């Protein structure tokens, strides 16, 4: 029931965020066309003046400090511009602290559900291509000193051109611990680095080549027995070698995302789209 007067915001911040703000005359939220809802708020189809967007409606913010943190995150995220990173089209902050986050619409949804869908017919080349795109997006994010912390196929989106966008970060968080994607040292210390993102990226590559099986179909104990994820049936040997490098027990010895983009670009280039990938019978329906 808390009232908030947004004129209490620091004028310098309000001026600084103006380039991120979308006016009400520029946005139609299609309220009867819901993409998804839950504790995070709600996601609707939108039109931005026309361009098809997803509009996340957040829970009301009634503290000026929290509003200011939201606006600041908007300014920062606006400049995280890269072809393989989900962009922020803009924000709105209506009366009584009712926020909207406006994102590009992703025709093909998240990458995990996309590859799992039996009516889709990916090749090895396609799946490696998706992984390469994710590596490019992560190379960018790492260059901004940004650590994702939940890199996974479910947190990447796919647009109408089959371009992968690394998502679930910044103001695009909460649109729907991840121990099975975490590096050993993160399991042990709760600390995340770009090198622990590289570990997660190896698991994401495994998700791609299995067409979205759950990893390890108790994890610290299991890993410390001397174990890794098994080579997927359709995973090329050089790509499995890259996965093992991503899971190096020494964080400093893992490849950088720059090295990953280089290595995977080379592997990708050798394929011509001849090899169709199918699910492993022992992984189908496993949660």
């Amino acid at each position: 029931t808390v009232h908030i007067d947004l004129s209490a915001l620091n004028p310098e911040l309000v001026q600084a965020v103006q380039h991120v703000v979308i006016g009400p005359s520029s946005l139609i939220v299609h309220f009867n066309e819901v993409i998804g809802r839950g504790h995070f708020g709600c996601v609707y189809h939108g039109t931005l003046l026309k361009i098809h967007c997803a509009v996340k409606s957040l829970n009301r913010i009634t503290d000026i400090g929290e509003v200011s943190q939201f606006l600041t995150e908007g300014i920062i995220m606006k400049d995280f511009s890269h072809p393989n990173v989900l962009s922020l089209l803009g924000i709105c902050l209506r009366s009584e602290g009712s926020p909207l986050v406006v994102l590009p619409y992703m025709k093909h949804g998240d990458l995990r559900n996309f590859i799992r869908n039996e009516t889709h017919n990916p090749t090895v080349k396609d799946l490696i291509g998706f992984g390469l795109q994710v590596a490019k997006g992560m190379k960018f994010l790492a260059s901004k000193k940004f650590v994702h912390r939940d890199l996974a196929a479910r947190n990447c989106m796919l647009d109408e051109k089959f371009t992968v966008k690394v998502a679930d970060f910044g103001l695009a968080r909460d649109m729907y611990l991840p121990v099975k994607w975490m590096a050993l040292e993160s399991l042990q210390t709760q600390k995340f680095t770009t090198k622990s993102d590289v570990w997660s990226f190896g698991v994401l590559l495994w998700e791609l080549m299995t067409r979205g099986a759950p990893p390890y179909p108790d994890i610290t104990v299991y890993l410390l027995q001397g174990r890794r994820l098994l080579q997927p049936e359709y995973c090329p040997d050089p790509l499995y070698e890259v996965m093992l490098k991503c899971w190096h027990p020494k964080a400093e010895m893992r490849p950088s995302f720059s090295e990953l983009v280089s290595r995977i670009s080379a592997i990708f280039s050798t394929f011509i789209g001849e090899h169709y990938v199918h699910v492993n019978a022992t992984y189908v329906n496993v949660k």
